[PDB]
């Protein structure tokens, strides 16, 4: 049996983003709409920045801008805490700390609108360096990739993660992101608390080319691992 909340996943959903951000005190805003498939643990994606140019660089956006769109094997159903929190949601949290710069802390609500998946967003960025590599804008352009590890946090019936995003700098160097998360349900049923395991994640980074506003397509795969 999968969770109850499996059962809104089966086919294509469509999903909704919406960030309000403030690094530094550069405000801005953030809209994406696109449509996941969590059987293929599929995502595609197109993200706006509704307030003008966006202050930082898209690539440490993209995980900040829906883990419930992971592929499970059927082998690891039992351990899927994002789908069994729907359609009630659940709360992610995460400070990201940028080696040698500044840190991201984000708090997020990811639940149904009927039938629409939605992840709402505030982001909050503070001690970043003018000339660092963040508001500097030189990270390039570039895919990320890499590992969500997850453990069971029973005592808020929720999930812990961490893991790092290594951001290409355009002079060849490496700007580390190191990235803490939680996430508790919002509604009061039972969830699928996990045994330790990782979602393996490839976000690949493009534009539109007919679009003149500051923005990001992105097509993800994610897919759980590292249980048998
Ligand atoms: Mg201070």
């Amino acid at each position: 049996m999968v969770s109850k909340g499996e059962e809104l996943f089966t086919g294509v959903v469509p999903i909704l983003v919406e960030l309000d951000g403030d690094v530094n005190g550069h405000k801005f805003s953030v809209s994406g709409e696109g449509e996941g498939d969590a059987t293929y643990g599929k995502l595609t994606l197109k993200f706006i920045c509704t307030t003008g140019k966006l202050p930082v660089p898209w690539p440490t956006l993209v995980t900040t801008l829906v883990q419930c769109f992971a592929r499970y094997p059927d082998h690891m159903k039992q351990h899927d805490f994002f789908k069994s929190a729907m359609p009630e949601g659940y709360v992610q949290e995460r400070t990201i700390f940028f080696k040698d710069d500044g840190n991201y802390k984000t708090r997020a609500e990811v639940k149904f609108e009927g039938d629409t998946l939605v992840n709402r967003i505030e982001l909050k960025g503070i001690d970043f360096k003018e000339d660092g590599n963040i508001l500097g804008h030189k990270l390039e352009y570039n895919a990320i990739s890499d590992n969500v590890y997850i453990t069971a946090d029973k005592q808020k019936n929720g999930i812990k993660a961490n893991f790092k995003i290594r951001h290409n700098i355009e002079d060849g160097s490496v700007q580390l992101a190191d990235h803490y998360q939680q996430n508790t349900p919002i509604g009061d049923g039972p969830v699928l608390l996990p045994d330790n395991h990782y979602l393996s994640t490839q976000s690949a980074l493009s534009k539109d080319p007919n679009e003149k506003r500051d923005h990001m397509v992105l097509l993800e795969f994610v897919t759980a691992a590292g249980i048998t």
